[PDB]
């Protein structure tokens, strides 16, 4: 965008070679929005709840619960984090499988209600410590296999609990969008079979894993024909965790140079850089605008290897580097975008 | 390591599932004084400079400085952090082929007199800002760009420290290889005096030591050279060991035979409780933080979560939240 590139220049032209730092980071207020309400608009009975672990900077938690989003915390920071800015603990929910006993008993003091199991013991663990939380069972390492869901199902039944739901998470495999309607089928099986255990499941959570099916509005389309299909019980509600999908358009990061390397090779000179951080996707040179034939080489970034890509020969010390949105799992002043 | 396991055993038995920690460590004083005398004993003429990126946790680093170990810091914030425990300037090292400029400049404020360069970029960065400091040039295209990069160490007016590389016969190409740019800086009109063999130790080590002390012998380096190294998983390793807690389980069978998976807060050991002999071993696989991560799949006995700990050995290589320091 052309306003990001303005302010971000803005910015840069407050800096010399001599006081710039690694890099700083433009929070697009406007961007979340506009996640949000594309997501409302094609996903109307499923509520988001963000997966705080993807990015858990306090403007973007904040901003994104204000505008009606869930919460999906996986540690009792997580949890805390969420409660200090204000939110209900009933929009929280404690997605992990596997809890320490002294976070699961303070989660319960906290107010948390609700939780999620994949194992005879974990159903246990919440019998004896907080058996007052409601439990999602976890379908599909990670999840719980087809004939262990009624060995499940029977240790919560024996020990009296409560049963919210079901729930499933794909992997980073997602792509492939009939792994979705399956999952779906699957967890509608797991609702009828509770019931008949005399439980009443009323929360489906689809997880997440989103972005990974790039045409969004008809994805969202496909699993919103799916939940009507299957015809889920009147009482039943939809959530997800998303968290990259969230996070992605959230963040911007403009990084500074503070190395180069030039090394002709194989008859083409390519050009390594040494960009603002450690050395243990996309981006452009805003610095500079690209008069066409601006003389374009193979540049190396480094952190190790941030970036193979086509970039103008670039001066450290002068030259910028635009990372279009970041946050997305990768977490250095933040300055707030203008709008 | 029976003294090690008994100092935990101790302090596993004061917690309840209630109130027990992710993991505590324990800082085996004994165990880097051993490693330290066993790099003296084998390695006399190569002086030891502890890589702080490794293992910045103040009481290795603390510890190393006084047993005589120099210090090998990658940014300002280990250059500071050695500063901030009483070490003099010209023990450190800047070991950072691109360094920021304001960096740079800081560091030339604060007394730090010897830095590393492979570019020809960093050379005119270095005497623009810190001329002051003494330069080191990078070793193992790379080869032919040495006399690029030396050229321009010597028209800008600079400090040449000496060569530095890092990686059984490796060392033996890569210490000749340093041998004959010595020379030809020498032709330059320089004195190279500082050879940096750099890291990655621990091989059987006595006879690895010996290899590389006899090289150096053979290669005949000029009488005021003097050695040094950058070693990191060597002095942290026997440092530190990890004591996790067990906070979930999960039985299931495998084909006939079952495998049980566990979540705890390589080699380690189930200290809880004996194994004598035949006590029943299941194919265990142990699980970290992270929820979509996998940190051993070992055999060991059945574990009850709140119950059974684990030890992990030698774990101070590579970490950095209790450190409970072992006596005496």
């Amino acid at each position: 965008s052309l306003e990001v590139k303005e302010f971000a220049l803005n910015l840069i032209s407050q800096f010399e070679p001599e006081n710039q730092p690694l890099g700083f980071w433009i929070f697009d207020t406007e961007g979340v929005e506009k996640a949000v309400e594309r997501w409302k608009k094609n996903m109307p009975t499923v509520r988001p709840c963000f997966a705080v672990k993807c990015n858990p900077e306090p403007h973007l938690v904040k901003l994104l619960g204000e505008l009606g989003c869930g919460f999906d915390c996986a540690s009792l920071n997580e949890i805390k984090e969420v409660l200090d800015l204000g939110f209900n603990p009933e929009d929280i929910t404690y997605s992990q499988t596997f809890k320490p006993y002294n976070q699961l008993i303070e989660a319960s003091h906290l107010g948390i209600n609700h939780t999620i199991v994949d194992s005879i013991d974990e159903v246990q663990k919440i019998a004896k410590y907080a058996p007052k939380m409601g439990i999602m069972i976890r379908i599909m390492k990670f999840g719980l296999h087809d004939d262990e869901v009624e060995i499940v199902l029977k240790e919560i039944k024996d020990k009296g609990l409560n049963l919210d739901g079901v729930h499933f998470h794909v992997g980073s495999d997602s792509h492939n969008s009939e792994v979705f309607t399956k999952a779906l089928t699957k967890a509608r099986n797991t609702v009828t079979l509770a019931e008949q255990f005399g439980m009443k499941p009323y929360l489906i959570d689809i997880g997440g894993g989103f972005s990974q099916v790039a045409p969004f509005e008809e994805f969202a389309a496909t699993i919103e024909k799916t939940i009507k299909e299957l015809e889920f019980p009147e009482r039943t509600r939809f959530i997800a965790e998303p968290g990259r999908y969230m996070a992605s358009n959230a963040f911007h990061l403009v990084s500074s140079l503070h190395g180069k390397r030039v090394r002709i090779q194989n008859g083409k000179k390519q050009i390594e850089y040494t960009s603002g951080d450690g050395l243990h996707k996309s981006c452009e040179c805003i610095t500079q605008k690209v008069n066409e034939n601006t003389k374009m080489y193979e540049s190396i970034i480094y952190g190790d290897k941030v970036a193979t890509q086509e970039l103008p020969e670039m001066e450290p010390g002068k030259d910028w580097l635009l990372f279009p949105n970041m946050g997305a799992y990768t977490i250095h002043v933040i300055y707030t975008l203008p709008l």
